[PDB]
């Protein structure tokens, strides 16, 4: 049997659970699949908030998870994940293993190189340019028996907005879809939809391919899909509590480990360099290990012909502190219910947890704050990595890892979504070198949380950073990085980062002692419950300061390029963001958002994410868990 809870917030849990899952609410499609957001009006890492995310997946699992804890249901558990599988992993109709069975372990993929500005696009291939060797995929096929790869893509055209459909039949939803494409200034306002499965049905001349990538020949049909690593980690990360909160109710959730544990193996992809090139020394191909940095990269990506037999795999150069998660490491690395099938897979992951805990060790501010991460391509092109630049086994320090527009780790949530992961290692091993990252991480934030006398409050926002950590030494450890600081530029109440933010506070109190920690996790869950709380779950109302970009974002077109999105929207230079989306104009809150633009003013709305909600749930479960009393 499972240990008691409190009452009030197992209430509260339940209570948002309802809210999340009431059909007249509207957080999933008719197909079961949670939306980004409710409102369809969105625009900040998806361009609309009824696409899906392998982010809302995991947080979906989570939720589930936590719900079969204090109902001993886990249906709803098993339910999420039949949904991954059928919706968001790529079948075999969507990555033909015709195709990804010709795939060349020696030879991975073709190079080509990445560019500051999105007018340099498309990228030109160059088959001279060295690759090193894919040391895994035999593995996984001999593990498996398939070619095909177990992972989540990214986002999902749940109801087929775009027009895409399904493997280009334009009508059939949901829509794999992609958008990102052409390096870090191209923000989520100066990207071109384009379709996962591409037969030159829409778009240009050869489908929306010749706007990314330019090769020799003619362009031929193809797929691709691309890997959020964060998410796959999380869906794991939720899969180990189900699991073990089934079993202390004697109930079992045996078929979903084992979807999550294959995940888990190929979520190895993202330990490489995107071209396997060795780690420390980027012009030399690898010979297979060498070629990985342990971390989880900002992604993995995959694709193949349609019509002619040949695919490729990717790994990422670039690695971010916010992406880590140390506890997915240590389940599938030390839990024997979760060992990947894979030769090697438990193993990798072992490696990973101790590379993991030094990343973050060694991006440790002199405040306590983490910074950016580090990258074994320097300007996406293997270039000489600047004399003086500090570096973490050969890699260099990058302060906004991938992105510039805005700079990836100018956002506080990453701080909590990762130091969370931190605070659950914590808690169920208590090593000391998690022990060691969040009293320093946990004094910092505590200090940064603002309680107003009308029961709201505020935590940061918006951070910017000075100096750089100081190169790492794996024998000399944290030196404390004196140059290395952090500044909160401003303050908001965003309901997602402070339910992260209470969680990662109550696993560190629950583990530690620190009443500190404790009752500011509680002050917040408090607030948002009394002060926040609506209808649809809590919401408060923001400021949209980038919506001016709906209008005035030019998106970058070749030259000489002309094209057709399924709707008719015409492509070519010249085009704005709403440009090649005119039915965003058919959007309820369309006219009230251009009527603010009109007059000058800062657009407001009060926004309904999937994740925020369920971040808010979960945190009250954990709560109710740790401190029954
Ligand atoms: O086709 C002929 C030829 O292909 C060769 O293979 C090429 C392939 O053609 C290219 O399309 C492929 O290009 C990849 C880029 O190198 C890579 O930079 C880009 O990465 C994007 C990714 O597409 C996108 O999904 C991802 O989005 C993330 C967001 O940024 C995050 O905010 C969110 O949280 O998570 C999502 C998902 O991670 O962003 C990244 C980074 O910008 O992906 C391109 C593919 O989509 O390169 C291949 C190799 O060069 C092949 O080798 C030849 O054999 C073949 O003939
Ligand atoms: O979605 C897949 C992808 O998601 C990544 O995580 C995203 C979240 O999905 C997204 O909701 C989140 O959006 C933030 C946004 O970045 C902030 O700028 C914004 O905060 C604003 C606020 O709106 C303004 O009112 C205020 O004035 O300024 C602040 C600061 O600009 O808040 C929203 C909601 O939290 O962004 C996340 C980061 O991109 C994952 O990282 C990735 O792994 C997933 O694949
Ligand atoms: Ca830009």
């Amino acid at each position: 049997a499972s240990s008691p809870a409190n009452k009030v917030y197992q209430d509260r849990f339940e209570s948002m659970y309802s809210k999340i899952k009431d059909p007249a609410n509207g957080y999933f499609s008719e197909q079961g699949i949670p939306y980004h957001s409710i409102e369809t009006l969105m625009v900040e890492a998806p361009d609309y908030g009824h696409v899906t995310t392998s982010q809302a997946m995991s947080y979906y699992m989570w939720l589930e998870a936590m719900h079969g804890r204090f109902s001993g249901d886990f249906t709803g558990f098993d339910k999420s994940w039949s949904v991954t599988e059928q919706y968001l992993i790529p079948t075999e109709k969507d990555q033909p293993n015709t195709s990804m069975s010709r795939y060349d372990a020696n030879k991975p993929a073709t190079y080509a190189p990445e560019f500051q500005d999105p007018s340099k696009y498309p990228s030109p291939l160059d088959t001279s340019q060295p690759v090193g060797r894919d040391p895994i995929n035999s593995q996984l096929t001999s593990a498996y028996g398939t070619s095909m790869l177990y992972g989540m893509h990214w986002i999902l055209d749940v109801d087929n907005w775009y027009g895409f459909g399904a493997r280009a039949d334009g009508t059939s939803k949901p829509s794999y879809i992609n958008t990102f494409q052409r390096g870090e200034q191209e923000s989520t306002w100066e990207t071109i939809p384009q379709p996962c499965w591409d037969e030159h049905k829409f778009g240009g001349q050869y489908g929306f391919l010749d706007l990314f990538t330019k090769d020799t020949g003619t362009p031929a049909k193809q797929f691709k899909y691309t890997n959020a690593p964060d998410a796959d980690a999380r869906a794991v990360q939720a899969t180990y509590w189900a699991d073990q909160w089934a079993k202390e109710q004697g109930k079992s959730v045996s078929t979903s480990v084992g979807k999550a544990t294959k995940m888990g193996d190929y979520l190895r992809y993202s330990f490489f360099d995107k071209y396997f090139r060795k780690i420390g020394q980027p012009s030399q191909a690898g010979t297979g290990y060498d070629a990985a940095h342990y971390l989880l990269s900002w992604y993995y990506a995959w694709g193949g012909g349609i019509d002619s037999t040949w695919s490729w795999i990717i790994g990422s150069s670039h690695n971010h502190f916010g992406y880590q998660n140390p506890f997915a490491a240590w389940v599938l690395s030390t839990d024997a219910n979760f060992k990947p099938k894979s030769s090697n897979g438990a193993s990798d992951w072992a490696k990973s947890l101790d590379r993991q805990l030094e990343f973050y060790q060694w991006l440790q501010s002199a405040e306590g704050a983490i910074a950016g991460g580090a990258t074994n391509s320097w300007n996406g092109r293997y270039e000489a990595v600047p004399s003086g630049t500090s570096t973490f086994y050969g890699m260099g320090y990058v302060e906004n890892p991938v992105y510039a527009d805005p700079g990836s780790n100018t956002w506080f949530g990453m701080q909590v979504w990762s130091m969370q992961r931190v605070a659950e290692l914590y808690y169920k091993t208590g090593d000391a070198r998690a022990k060691k990252l969040l009293d320093k991480w946990a004094k910092w934030i505590n200090g940064e949380i603002k309680f107003n006398a009308d029961g709201t409050f505020q935590i940061p926002s918006t951070i910017d950073w000075e100096g750089q950590p100081d190169t790492w030494n794996p024998t000399q450890g944290y030196t404390g990085n004196a140059n290395l600081h952090v500044k909160v530029v401003n303050y908001g109440t965003d309901l997602g980062c402070a339910s992260s933010l209470a969680n990662t506070l109550t696993y560190y109190a629950a583990k530690s002692g620190d009443e500190t920690s404790r009752q500011n996790a509680q002050k917040l869950l408090d607030a948002m419950w009394n002060n926040y709380s609506d209808s649809k779950g809590i919401s408060t109302v923001e400021q949209r300061g980038d919506y001016h970009r709906f209008l005035d974002q030019e998106v970058f077109v070749p030259a000489g390029w002309t094209g057709k999105m399924p709707n008719g929207d015409v492509i070519k230079s010249g085009v704005k963001f709403i440009d090649i989306r005119s039915k965003y104009k058919q959007d309820p809150e369309w006219q009230t958002m251009v009527a603010a633009l009109q007059a000058g003013q800062v657009p407001t709305q009060r926004l309904h994410r999937f994740w925020a909600q369920s971040e808010f749930a979960v945190a009250n479960g954990v709560y109710a868990i740790l401190f029954p009393d």
